[PDB]
């Protein structure tokens, strides 16, 4: 029983932390193999990068300075090239998630890890995340097995307090550059298939206070969702939600009409899971591995 | 910028876990230098758990029938013996992995991260606190017994929780590293319930100034409280009670945000009287209590927007 927002064990990525400083700039880079990966900003990208020797930045593992070798550039990324492999490279792979997917963050201060915490990349491409001044180049991962793919790595936060980055090619998510200008989060939604998988969660934590005998159809349910500020919920979603629909004998029509409901009612001074708002940070995957107990 | 429930980074204690078996029984171990410390009921049968005797079922095992595995490899156990709740095997090889540690006993209302684990594999991490009723809520499932609760200052890292067992509400029981529960609970399969829970004030309140940190102010009066008064209200909502020491622990927060702690008690007070209005304080709609002072000032910048 009980039911908490889980990171993934970080023990893979701590390994992989470094600082890298570039004149009076400090921040996070990641050590894989014999490149340190961080953002292009610690240093026209192009025409500041032609101005840079190996010897200009400072690469540090722990206790140790890493010799830099080359330096190259990837989108918003730069790629620094060390004398040493790192012993500690785990299994890895370089992936871009899609919104409404969640992930964990190590959040990083001058090389050396603070905390983890788990997070969704919202609709609108931003990450409601706990940064301060020195957390850029902080990562975001998910684990399978014993793989790690490295998802996000962290570049500014914007007015509003929410945070922007990129994938770990350098392209950014959402519409955003890398730079000191007028920048804003578009108007944020609600993650559908998310707080639908939260539901079936609670349902299986015995909270069963907010079914109702009624279905509705799918074309019923977005007109009800586009009104509410909530992402439209696909067949894709409904299939999806069909191994938690067949767990709990509730069909994900039948549960669509228990959020209707909730959306028009509100939760009249009652909870659900411990919460008075509808989460939406916990995908139906994270909601099935939660309640099975899959290791790592 | 924001406010998360942020947990210690895991990978110091990930390199302690392992699975110990005995008999039909797996549970997760905690293997730091040569010993590896684990709930004593992992020599138990469900049936053994209504009255058990441990000592008696102890007596009867010798080194060899406990199986002690740290990844691929099996562990040997050259000892045994049983200190309060908790059973420490002596194992023939010291741990590389061992971090900088100490056993700390913590009270209720402290905070901490929780490597939940199966089979000596570490499955998630996150952070949660000691109720004042002596439980944890947290998430867990058959197997996560030996699953430890742990906190990381400097490079030290402070064990402070062992678990053991779920109560029948779904709440989470379990002890010190020394075997000794928290609260009035036995590793028995007998009719015990959590006492009546309550909201951790002093908690509520290092978050309230978390949020007046990070720019929300909307929740403030004009008015102040005795701290008996104070109290007398904050009962009848059951908040613990707030003590001397906690506006005195309350200090530097006050000091770095300028609205003293009685001026914040009545904030809180006014808070509890007419809910939210639809407002939320830091992306919440309830009061917030697994956040202590501390970390507060540990996660929130140091200036105030
Ligand atoms: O009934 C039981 C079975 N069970 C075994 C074990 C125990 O509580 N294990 C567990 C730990 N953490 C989370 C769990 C989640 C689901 C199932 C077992 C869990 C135990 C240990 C001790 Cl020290 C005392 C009593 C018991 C005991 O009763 N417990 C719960 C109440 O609902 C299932
Ligand atoms: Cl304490």
């Amino acid at each position: 029983s009980g039911f908490r927002k889980m990171a993934f064990p970080s023990g893979k990525v701590e390994g992989c932390m470094v600082q890298v400083t570039c004149g009076t700039t400090t921040l996070n880079g990641l050590w894989l193999d014999d490149v340190v990966y961080c953002p292009r900003h610690v240093i026209n990208y192009e025409d500041l990068l032609i101005r840079k020797s190996n010897h200009n930045f400072l690469v540090q593992a722990g206790n140790v300075q890493l010799r830099v070798i080359g330096h190259s550039m990837q989108n918003c990324v730069l790629k620094l090239k060390v004398d040493t492999a790192n012993p500690k490279t785990p299994k890895y792979k370089f992936v871009r998630i899609q919104p409404g997917q969640t992930f964990s963050v190590l959040a990083c201060y001058n090389g050396s890890p603070s905390g983890v915490y788990q997070c969704a990349m919202r609709p609108n491409f931003t990450i409601k995340g706990s940064f301060l001044n020195g957390s850029c180049g902080s990562v975001g991962f998910n684990i399978d097995y014993d793989c790690v793919s490295f998802c996000y790595m962290h570049h500014m936060e914007l007015p509003t307090g929410v945070h922007a980055g990129t994938d770990l090619e350098g392209n950014f998510y959402g519409p955003f550059v890398d730079r000191q200008t007028a920048q804003a989060a578009g108007t944020d939604t609600t993650i559908t298939v998310n707080v639908l998988a939260w539901l079936y969660a609670a349902v299986i934590n015995g909270d069963r206070w907010f079914l109702n005998r009624f279905t509705t159809t799918l074309n019923d349910f977005n007109l009800v969702a586009m009104k509410y500020n909530y992402e439209p919920l696909t067949q894709d979603h409904v299939d999806i939600l069909g191994p938690l629909s067949a767990q709990t004998g509730i069909a994900v029509l039948d549960m669509c009409a228990s959020l209707k409901e909730l959306l028009q009612n509100g939760m009249n001074g009652r909870t659900i899971l411990g919460s008075a708002l509808l989460e939406d940070e916990f995908t139906p995957f994270d909601v099935v591995r939660q309640c099975s107990g899959v290791t790592f």
